[PDB]
């Protein structure tokens, strides 16, 4: 005989605790087929170039990661066709990729201290900010990255984004290779605004008494959220296709998405789900009245090392 396998690439997020969502249902799915999950995890374009490395013997079968590395896993032709069951069910899907679980960019500020949430992009550049406001360094932290592509979008071009974030780093503490550690630092007051990711911040908030999710408005008075969800394919060259088809449609089944935002944090990427868990609510509530948005994901994979790049022109000058 064999034991069966399928073998996960996944960017961090999902896998977080034994009763986390891939934990569950990578169990579930083992005892209803008899398939063992292998699981790689690691940041959202070590893994794509892991396929890279790999493709002239695949190792993995499925991939899940964030834009634009899964566009830039498409555009390197590490995934192959493979049109979902379920996708009927789920917006945006395509036959390389689909959402697997919803994620925004978030901001975070200190509640205790600031009386209000800050309203502005505008108000962040106010200077009782000096030095008590702080977001992670693009390309190195994900939540960063974003931090760079919203402006863009808030500000109408990417000039006219890089001179905001210029403005602001007059204030901005510094650089972070990470977001999470930011958020005890919010609520110490050690800073009083920070970036995050929604997913993140809803699960810090409880030990995070003084901490508050919020978006800045830019000056037509919108706030928008960067969509940054987890996206799954099927990896081209698969050694084991078979099991990968299955275990896709397993994840994106209704089934598997009910259980999302309870075992996650995450949002689901079907509409026929109701979840009935308190993350839920609170990701509802957070989102009341913010913008999703999303760029090109095929040209932002294109330029996004270059913007990264300018990113630190900008600020360090």
């Amino acid at each position: 005989s064999m034991e069966s396998v399928v073998t996960v690439y996944s960017i961090d997020g999902l896998h977080d605790g034994d009763n986390s969502w891939y934990q569950v249902q990578f169990d579930a799915f083992t005892k209803a087929t008899g398939i063992t999950v292998r699981y790689v995890e690691g940041g959202g374009g070590v893994v794509v170039e892991r396929l890279a490395k790999e493709r002239t013997n695949p190792q993995a079968d499925v991939l899940v990661t964030a834009p634009p590395f899964i566009q830039r896993a498409a555009a390197e032709k590490l995934l192959a066709n493979f049109n979902t069951d379920t996708a009927s069910a789920i917006p945006d899907a395509n036959n390389l990729y689909s959402p697997l679980v919803k994620n925004y960019l978030s901001f975070i500020y200190n509640s205790k201290l600031l009386k209000t949430a800050p309203a502005s992009w505008q108000d962040l550049l106010d200077g009782k900010f000096k030095n008590k406001l702080q977001y992670s360094t693009p390309g190195q932290a994900a939540d960063g990255t974003a931090v760079m592509l919203q402006a863009f979008h808030s500000f109408g071009s990417k000039d006219a984004g890089f001179a905001y974030l210029g403005k602001l780093q007059a204030n901005n503490v510094g650089p972070s290779a990470s977001t999470g550690k930011l958020t005890a630092l919010v609520n110490k007051g050690e800073i009083y605004v920070a970036n995050g990711d929604l997913q993140m911040n809803l699960a810090q908030m409880e030990r995070n008494p003084n901490v508050k999710i919020f978006w800045p408005a830019n000056d037509k008075g919108e706030r928008s959220a960067l969509a940054i969800p987890y996206v799954i394919g099927l990896v081209q060259g698969a050694p084991q296709s078979e099991n990968g088809k299955k275990l896709i449609n397993f994840l994106l089944s209704k089934e598997a998405q009910t259980r999302v935002s309870e075992l996650s944090w995450g949002m689901p990427v079907r509409s026929d789900v109701t979840p009935s868990d308190e993350h839920y609510k609170a990701a509802t509530a957070a989102l009341e009245g913010v913008q999703s948005w999303q760029p090109n994901w095929d040209d932002v994979a294109v330029s996004l090392s270059a913007d990264i790049s300018r990113w630190h022109k900008v600020t360090e000058s």
